[PDB]
C-alpha cells in the first residue's frame, strides 16, 4: 500500500495509479513572474459561518477534521468556481524541518506545512460522483510558516495525542475554520488533481498567497502523529507531502497585480 517511504513513496504512485503522469496532476511550483493577474477572476466567498465540526481522525497519511455536508452549512463560491461548493474535510501536509513540508511551492520555495480545505461540487449530489469530473472538487490550499503562533490552531493541536496513531478518532465539534484564515484571500488558481492517491484530475486548486504563522510548538505537535497503527513499529509521521509535478498544458492565474 503507499506511503511516503523509500519503497512505497510518490516515485511508486504511477505503478497503481498511473493518472500519476498524467497531464493535470498537483501539486505543482507557482513561478510568480509567469502566472497571469486575470482581472475576470472574482473574489473568493468563503461562508463558513455555520460550519458543523463533527471528527478528528488520524487516517494513517496525515490527519483530517471532518465536517456534516449533508446540507449547504459551509461553503465556498466565487473566485474561479462555477456554483457552490461544500466543506467536506480539512487535512495537513507537513515535514521534518522547518524548510519543508508544503506540497505547492511559490517561486520553489517550500513552506514549512499546508493546510488543504476539500470542498465538492454540490450539482454533483455527493463527493464520490464530484471525484469523477474535473470540476467536481475545489481545494483551498494555505501555507504555514514557523513563527508566533496561530491561535486558532490550537484546538486541533491540543487533542492530537488522542489520535496519535492510525486509525483512531475523537469527538471534534464546534471547531470554526474561520481561525485558520489569513487576512488577505488573494489567490492563484489552475486545474490539478488530488495530491494523494487515487490522483483522480478533479480539481479547481485555489492557493493563498498569505501564509499563516504558527509557532513551533504547534508544528512538533504534528511532527508527533504516527504513520503507523498501535502495537506497530513507531514510524514518525512527517513529510507526508508530494513534490511539485510537471506543469504541462496549464497556465496559473492570479487574483491580484
Ligand atoms: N491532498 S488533497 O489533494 O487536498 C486531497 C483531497 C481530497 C482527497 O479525497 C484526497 N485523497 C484522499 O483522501 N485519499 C485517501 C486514500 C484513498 C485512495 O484510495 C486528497
Ligand atoms: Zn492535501
Amino acid at each position: 500500500h503507499w506511503g511516503y517511504g523509500k519503497h512505497n513513496g510518490p516515485e511508486h504512485w504511477h505503478k497503481d495509479f498511473p493518472i500519476a503522469k498524467g497531464e493535470r496532476q498537483s501539486p505543482v511550483d507557482i513561478d510568480t513572474h509567469t502566472a497571469k493577474y486575470d482581472p475576470s477572476l472574482k473574489p473568493l466567498s468563503v461562508s463558513y459561518d455555520q460550519a458543523t465540526s463533527l471528527r478528528i481522525l488520524n487516517n494513517g497519511h496525515s490527519f483530517q477534521v471532518t465536517f456534516d455536508d449533508s446540507q449547504d452549512k459551509a461553503v465556498l463560491k466565487g473566485g474561479p468556481l462555477d456554483g457552490t461548493y461544500r466543506l467536506l474535510q480539512f487535512h495537513f501536509h507537513w515535514g521534518s524541518l522547518d524548510g519543508q513540508g508544503s506540497e505547492h511551492t511559490v517561486d520553489k520555495k517550500k513552506y514549512a506545512a499546508e493546510l488543504h480545505l476539500v470542498h465538492w461540487n454540490t450539482k454533483y449530489g455527493d463527493v464520490g460522483k464530484a471525484v469523477q469530473q474535473p470540476d467536481g472538487l475545489a481545494v483551498l490550499g494555505i501555507f504555514l510558516k514557523v513563527g508566533s503562533a496561530k491561535p486558532g490552531l490550537q484546538k486541533v493541536v491540543d487533542v492530537l495525542d488522542s489520535i496519535k496513531t492510525e486509525g483512531k478518532s475523537a469527538d471534534f465539534t464546534n471547531f470554526d475554520p474561520r481561525g485558520l484564515l489569513p487576512e488577505s484571500l488573494d489567490y492563484w488558481t489552475y486545474p490539478g488533481s488530488l495530491t494523494t492517491p487515487p490522483l483522480a484530475e478533479c480539481v479547481t486548486w485555489i492557493v493563498l498567497k498569505e501564509p499563516i504563522s504558527v509557532s513551533s510548538e504547534q508544528v512538533l505537535k504534528f511532527r508527533k502523529l504516527n504513520f503507523n497503527g498501535e502495537g506497530e513499529p513507531e514510524e514518525l509521521m512527517v513529510d507526508n507531502w508530494r513534490p511539485a509535478q510537471p506543469l504541462k498544458n496549464r497556465q496559473i492565474k492570479a487574483s491580484f497585480k
